[PDB]
């Protein structure tokens, strides 16, 4: 028997009306689940990753996935003190999540990162939406987070394209395309 | 003989109009008064909290007035660079701040946390006015503070009535109300 | 609805007559009252001491007010486990401080480092007799507690006084007195 | 092929007649082998121990013992420091321990707290008496010594007193009685 | 052969429009350049600083370098990942600097001081301006790290006053102007 | 009033058969006593050990009894985790134990040194046939645990017997047996 | 004058047979010497690697060998321990080692890496062996030890396995075959 | 109001006649100016360093400036002990610097590698002369300092060089020159 | 020109009548005299030991002097706090030290730990009065002061007497007397 | 019974003549005496300066002796590594110190500052004769040891000086000579 | 196919011509081999010394090779760092080294301290000619480098002599030679 159902809002202890709780915390949801796909992605692609670049890929990839995990905890946290009820099972955070995961399989280094770039840039999207959303509502909580989370999901977009960028110490003597 | 006059706002370093400043620092200093009432509070029932949870509240409470501590210290220090002067004196405290400290005595543990959850809760709703007071005359710094405030204010306020929330593991083999 | 009230002093569980704790605790309760009292007071001159001495006297309040802070940790706590009920209202806390806290507005530098060496050795005073009264009483766990305080306590007062003395490296190139 | 037997004092390095190093190490190894007891008691207890409260009373336990254990290490090195020969077997250790084991097996929560507060409490009893004897006859480092130990071992009864407490937050939606 | 060419903004990761990448990487350009220039005078203050405050002065200017350094490095890596040009060179950074550089030599404490109080302000007025571009271009990300940065930035120009504020611990033995 | 007997293994939450708990148990509780007695024994060692090698000695024993408390605290734990009953009295530690302590009084160094070796002997033997049956029953979790034991245990033997070894830099300038 | 020879197995204190400790030592300062040999090749691999890889194949090589030092002390150790008799003498190690050092000179990036992979190859192979042994022979601790060490070896292997896979970001702007 | 003329040297405490500490203070704003437009530089790199190699390039130029602004300070500190005036304007730094800045805009990884070499080469060859002159002149202080960032500096040289050499893991599936 | 004449005692910020804080202080003196002279001894033979028990000697000489130093440092503070001044010159350190220093040369290492632990004792001896007499003139502070460094002096003492017993590991291979 | 007497020089490990070793310890007893005078008088200093500036100078003086400290450390252990034998009585480092004490009393700040730069300064002297003297008899290890010193001690001195400089914030409202 | 031949010198990025690296890096190649004999040596008496002094030893063979392999660490670089190819493999080691290891088998601790004592001494004389040499040739960097190991290399031959020391605190009962 349940404490609270799924897609309900319950009752906050910071005086906040639900016509501003309700959407927050859809929303909330929409990130959540899209960072937990982020976050296996990441992991994935830390798991797997290989080639020449292979080591600072390696890394990179980790931090990312440990960073994002930071997201998601304070989200999970802020969702549910809002009085929403936190997604986590894999159907319902695959009918969330605001981008496609990669499939399964292991992609190409410069594959796998377009598509964690992509993914950031889905992410974006929503944040910036959703933080606007908040201004509006007057929940500047859920506004300020939104923003502190869109900083680090920005930096690790441009650290990403950096990675893409068609420069190598390498061109100083092999043959380019 | 004094170089600052209580009630007053001074020359500040941060190219601010008295426009802003006063209510600015006017509003700080209820809010610092606020805080130093909920850091007592918290404190005491750090000192008297007792049964079957003592534990887990115990360290709590520890928690909350040093978080508290904190944002006192920030306000302070903003409060008098702005040019006011920031309250300090018992019976001006008293006067100042937005809720009413609980009696002296023990209560119950469900009564202290009602009794803290209602006082973050007098505090949120002074914020919230405060910072967008800041908004409106362009104080970002200020508002910026008492945002980075709120989030913690609010987490505690969680905090707190996740503790008042009727269930438990006992109710397994212990008869309800 | 009351648990303990205020003034009055029950079971301990550390085998101590109610005859020792009454006047322990009640001791206790005008050093703790004293030491917020001087914590408010160390805490406004950290956010409001100016001048060519600034800095320093700045990060001096800041150590000795958290140093206070701890023995109000370890004041309240014990307070508490002898039986007894904490001071926690502006009012009480007004009434049982041994000291008259610094009025509102900013002071000198060196009147306020005047006021705190005074309210220090008000407390100075009154930790001795507590102290003899506690060994007298047959409580060794208050006297040594109060001994522990009572060397820092001194030391501040050192402290203080040393920042008091009339020698400056400016007095090789400005006129004195 | 001994060389000092349990029982006698030796020779010590610290200028303290062996008219105060005997009575003081007997005490000693009252004291030492009644910590041996309630540390094993403890560690007992962070073993088994159940319920809602578990959690709680498992790293409550932990650290008591842990803090146990300290005062065992402090009071043997001085007890042989002064001569002394510390109590080390099973059934030496059960003959000096100043208060009964719990039995084996395994107690309910409420059950094995009183235990640990009777135990501790028998411990102050001693402690108390040993002081004051080193205190009579001029031994000021066991003196100090024992008060250290003294007021962490009054802070722990303290503790096991509240969690005895009959309050809860659970009582507002179980039935009382 | 060049990547990038100053003054131009290339492709960014993160979805916006050139019509706020431009001004905003323009703004982080004059924003970076003026913190050099009070890196490097806080630093050289830190150099050659001397007289009765030395010590304090010494650590403060020292403190105050390297959280501009901070301050610098963010924006350096938001401005290349927005697609701008980060300066470097002696003479643009001369160029583009909010407030003109303290001259060779050595002035005095207090001369060095209210050159450095003058440096923030100048920065302070570009921050709030750049920030409320931002907010109305839609970069929340560029705001809330601008507003990130006032908040210290304004902390600096507090301490800075209080150094200059005229009152002295020696004003109790010394004959005022 | 109990909850369960010693002598008796009860339930399990994982997954083992009471065939395979019960004489795993029964080997934890004998493994458990005899680290109890090893520890009392390391410890004395440490609180008594004198002569030339003293220093090297003292850390030693320290840091032997601080490791042998650590597999104490694993078994205790898993042995209630299988649903076992963990020994804690003098009485049935003594019973348990896999060795016969030191006599109390104080022994020479070598004899000491010597006592713990044979001491870890009779551990290292009981620890390889209560792994070789652990690994026959099916318990895994346990076979592990011991082997992880096992070779922190058999490194204290290599230490102890190279305290023990007839080598010295001193039979350069002293005479031999 | 001698006291052990290299060849022999002597005395431990682990109740292990000599037949059991003469080839599990044989073994080991096969594993030992080997080690050695990896180490050295690491160590000059970060000495002399160059390339666009450089940094990540310099520091991959320094975390490599540092962790292969580890290996080599908890061997010689046990080596030891177990009565046998480590070696140490440069032509020896030579003999002993299950694969042929690198030539003098330096290679490229892509052979060094080859080189490494092949070295903790044959590596792999010992350990399983003297692993199969040593459970064979009844000796858990020297099993479970290499066994530790076989899951770093196993993974070293992996990371010199991904530097040399056909895969780059450069793959996108060179032309490849 | 000046104090101290830039170009002019001063009284020093440390007993050094003028003859000294004139050349010695010019070389060291000579190396102060030419070591702040590489840290300048270093940083530019750190900030718009792009493709394959991206991270590894990315944390070396952060490193590398680090430990750059470490030689600042110390080389500003000690110019300064000697009675000097340190360069700290855009203006003349940019004349006193011994190498040419990479002028404005991105580079690729190799070119601003291969700037960074040529400045740091520039820089070894001043700090050469400028420590003869030292050991020459009699001011070891300044000799055994030079020293210590000599050697840093050529490893940094040597760092430089590697990421420049002609191999990568890349050549054994992608076309060469 | 003086402020404080050597012999006198001045005001004090404590409250103590000077009938109190001139033997006080002239005590303080003497034990700072006495302590230095340790020190510098202590830190002798940790510069000259050596033999086969070297390196533990070593340590526990250099350990021995810093817990020297840190009680040189509480004395000094507040023998200045007391309005005492603190002996410093070597002509009246040597007048009042109350132990004569070990002669220059080295001396065996049995030899300086017994000098180190008659110096030890001598000043046991000077404390235990010390602190009897500020316990009747009520100067409860200096009494606890001292206690706390009892203690740790005593703990020296057992540790310098326990290098001095006639025990070693050698007797099982060597000659006795 | 002696072993090494003052004043000779006798056998070292590390291959220098003893016509080097002799006059390179002397020398070091005499920067090892006169180390030892100024960290006395740097203690004493720390324990007894007062005025606007305490704060400031009394942690200055404190980080002085323990650098000062740090030197006497290195210098004992290679004056004895060397052969030596270091000075340690009291009247001895009387006639060894290359400068008279400041007098016992107190005296003013701008006074103690001055003895303590006169005292580097003398001891600045010596260690470049020495230096010199090392270079000369071809020992690089004390060449170098003594450069390191004096580096730290050269920044001793500026830092003294600038203390002295007649310069203060307070002149901007203070009236000068 | 190699890269580089090991016996040439190549090309450095430090501005130093061929006739100074040549044999430069020649003598840091028979550095890096001595050390790296040392290194195995120092690891080698760690594994097998026993005795009464086993512990001290042990910590301090481990402290030593730890130390040496800093050593190595540095002059590896440096040799691939000025155009060197630094040696690895055993064979070229022993030809190399300056000193003959110790021959495999266990020998006595004293004849193990010895051992590394003469190895130190030839380590040190190479040390003071490669570094005259390269004074000579214009080489600070690698001058200096040299110092810093010839610092620390000298003293681990006092700490070795000092092991070696006719002394014990047992000469106080046992019979001399
Ligand atoms: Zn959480
Ligand atoms: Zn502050
Ligand atoms: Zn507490
Ligand atoms: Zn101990
Ligand atoms: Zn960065
Ligand atoms: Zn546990
Ligand atoms: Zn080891
Ligand atoms: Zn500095
Ligand atoms: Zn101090
Ligand atoms: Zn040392
Ligand atoms: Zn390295």
């Amino acid at each position: 028997t349940l404490l609270r159902n799924f897609g309900n809002v319950y009752d906050n202890p910071v005086l906040l009306d639900r016509s501003v709780t309700a959407p927050v915390t859809e929303g909330f949801n929409v990130v959540l689940a899209s960072f937990q796909a982020l976050y296996l992605q990441y992991q994935k692609h830390h798991f797997v990753v290989e080639g020449s670049e292979f080591y600072s890929l390696h890394e990179f990839f980790n931090e990312s996935y440990n960073q994002v995990q930071d997201h998601i905890h304070e989200i999970g946290e802020r969702l549910d003190g809002l009085g929403g009820v936190p997604v986590a099972t894999f159907s319902k955070l695959a009918e969330l999540t605001c981008f496609e995961q990669e499939s399964e399989g292991v992609y190409s280094s410069r594959q796998m990162v377009e598509n964690d770039l992509a993914a950031e840039q889905a992410i974006i999207g929503v944040i910036r939406r959703q933080a606007a959303q908040a201004e509006s509502l007057g929940d500047r909580g859920t506004r300020y987070l939104y923003e502190k989370i869109l900083l680090k999901t920005e930096e690790r977009a441009y650290h990403l394209s950096h990675f893409l960028a068609k420069d190598s110490l390498t061109l100083g003597f092999v043959q380019a395309a």
